[PDB]
């Protein structure tokens, strides 16, 4: 792609190809800012009746997602036109946006939904979904316009366009028990469990309440919808933060959930509940072509192995998109799209089996990461992250590679490579934590590069980063750091075929003193064909001040 191959096309409102009579925001990297939090770090502000932004379709489309920001505590409309003719109205809302903190309490980002004295609003953008009753061809002018009766103002960030097929029917009514107006999901599953000729349940087009955790047991179960634009599982929207969805017991290992969407009612992060799918220790489960929003996570694996997450869309969550922890091995996380997660979009946390091993995170896109990293790997052995696209992180790297234990029981990285192979990272990095007494100090925070290689309190070894393009990182391309006093010696850290373009500070930073009491990096890293182009200050910082760290310039480096 790089990244996921999805049926929708993403178009930035602010593209120079898009006529507008509204206000195009100049980019910045600020959280809590309508530019800093936008895709591409810009949007088009429509602030008077008749102001519009005009998109041009590059593929046919009957369905649209508008990422936008409106005033706090408001709902309303904005209009959509096709070739100059009005065609409908998006339902725009800040119900799920505006999370409050202060510049020195970004650790609270995502947790606190109420305004208050001295509090700044963050997480300002949200989405509106709309299907039209015609497929419009490539080349159609799709205008987003603020007409009389629409919201007082709106920031238009991007438009998703998609040509959605008609809904898919029950694959076989004699094998899939249908949910219906008078038969709930739970009742359909009970009928399935008690009749061995059934393969599962079918959930038709519609909106279907999920007001509970729905347990899958008995045997492997298929849950099949009509398509994610059609089958909508809906948490009770007059409630907030209800723990609903599916919970897969061991008897239902081998289950499949596919072709549906799930619309949670979380308005802030809660730690514990809030994963759409629970399946601790689950095996051989397939989750495919589902679209999930407004949960804490899609899935949080715990010693869960041989599972497949494929073709999913994870948007506007309050913590991680997918995390696999504590022994989870041999999983296939392939061709998934995340936008707006509230913590690491795709993560792997290895802990004591000794390691998470054999996982393949492939063809993944993670953008507009509202806190933490697009991709994060915490220890493990023989795990592959391949063909990644990451962009527009609010606070942290595009990719975190970390041997910090976080107080859990872990060995760190193992004896087989953790591989990052093929990745594009656009405008990644950010500010987090504190930097009291730090070297190379530019503000009150620690400052994170596009890729952070962090030796923590456990082994940091066997890391291969290759075929990566890092474009306009907030601060640095590659950032290497060792936690003191542990000073774990980094071994077999190699970087190959990497382009670092226009970093504002340095192409490569060896952290010398992140904060009081901390020191420089231990071990070394090798660089082959690593280009640093137009750095703001210099190509590499920290080399002379890092006497325990050896930079090896194998060949092909312009620094
Ligand atoms: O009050 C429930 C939600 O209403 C709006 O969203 C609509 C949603 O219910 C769904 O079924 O489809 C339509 C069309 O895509 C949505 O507009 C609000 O936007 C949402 O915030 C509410 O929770
Ligand atoms: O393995 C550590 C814990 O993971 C889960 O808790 C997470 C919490 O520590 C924090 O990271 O927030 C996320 C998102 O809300 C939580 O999933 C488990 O729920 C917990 O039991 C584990 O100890
Ligand atoms: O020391 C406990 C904390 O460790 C981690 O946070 C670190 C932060 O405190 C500061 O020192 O910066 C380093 C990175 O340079 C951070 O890793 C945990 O993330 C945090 O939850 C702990 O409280
Ligand atoms: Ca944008």
């Amino acid at each position: 792609g790089r990244g996921a191959n999805m049926p929708f096309t993403i178009m930035e409102a602010e593209s120079t190809s898009n006529a507008t009579n509204g206000t195009k925001l100049t980019p910045n990297f600020k959280p809590g800012d309508y530019a800093g939090e936008a895709s591409g770090r810009s949007s088009v502000y429509l602030d008077a009746t008749g102001e519009y932004v005009e998109f041009t379709l590059t593929s046919p489309a009957n369905a649209f997602v508008l990422r936008n920001a409106v005033a706090e505590n408001t709902t309303g409309t904005v209009s959509i036109y096709a070739d100059g003719v009005s065609k409908g109205k998006f339902n725009v809302s800040s119900k799920f946006s505006y999370l409050y903190a202060t510049p020195s309490t970004l650790g609270r980002l995502g947790y606190d939904n109420a305004p208050g004295a001295g509090l700044t609003a963050y997480w300002l953008y949200e989405d509106a979904q709309l299907m039209l009753d015609q497929v419009y061809p490539a080349g159609t002018k799709i205008k987003i316009q603020k007409d009389a009766g629409d919201v007082s103002w709106i920031y238009v960030d991007l438009l998703e366009t998609e040509n959605v097929a008609p809904p898919q029917a029950n694959p076989d009514p004699t094998k899939y028990v249908a949910v219906s107006a008078s038969k709930s999901i739970d009742q359909a599953l009970t009928e399935f469990r008690q009749d061995n000729t059934k393969k599962g349940i079918y959930i038709p087009a519609g909106e279907w309440t999920i007001n509970s955790k729905i347990f899958l047991y008995g045997r492997a179960t298929e849950i099949v919808g009509a398509g994610p634009w059609y089958t909508k599982l809906v948490a009770p929207q007059s409630q907030s933060n209800t723990d609903v969805g599916f919970n897969i017991s061991a008897a239902a290992n081998g289950s499949t959930i596919r072709d549906l969407s799930a619309w949670g009612n979380y308005i802030n992060r809660v730690d514990g509940p809030g994963k759409f799918i629970d399946g601790n220790g689950m095996q051989n489960v397939t989750v495919q072509n589902i679209w999930v929003e407004h949960f804490v996570c899609l899935y949080w694996g715990v010693n869960s192995s041989y599972n497949t997450f494929k073709n999913n869309r994870i948007k506007n969550t309050f913590a991680d998109g997918i995390n696999m922890t504590n022994g989870s091995s041999y999983n296939v996380i392939d061709n998934n799209y995340a936008r707006g997660t509230g913590d690491d979009s795709f993560a792997l946390f290895s802990a004591t089996g000794s390691y998470n091993v054999g996982n393949k995170y492939t063809n993944l896109t993670a953008t507009n990461v509202r806190r933490a990293a697009a991709f994060a790997v915490y220890g493990g052995s023989d795990n592959l992250f391949q063909n990644l696209y990451g962009a527009d992180t609010l606070t942290y790297p595009g990719i975190t590679i970390s041997s910090y234990s976080f107080g859990y029981n872990t060995l760190g990285f193992g004896d087989q490579d953790t591989v990052i192979d093929g990745a594009t990272l656009d405008r990644t990095g950010g500010d987090f934590w504190t930097s009291v007494g730090a070297d190379d100090k530019i503000n009150e925070y620690q400052n994170f590069g596009a890729i952070w290689i962090y030796g923590g309190d456990r082994a940091i070894k066997n890391i291969l980063i290759k075929n990566v393009d890092i474009n306009n990182p907030v601060y640095f391309g590659l950032m290497f750091q060792s936690m003191s006093p542990n000073n774990m010696v980094m071994q077999n850290i190699r970087v190959e075929n990497v382009n670092i373009n226009n970093p504002s500070r340095y192409g490569i930073k060896l952290v010398v003193r992140a904060e009081q009491g901390q020191g420089p990096a231990y071990g070394g890293a090798s660089f082959t064909n690593v280009k640093v182009n137009n750095p703001g200050i210099s190509a590499i910082y920290g080399e002379a001040q890092s006497p325990n760290f050896t930079v090896t310039r194998v060949s092909g480096n312009n620094w």
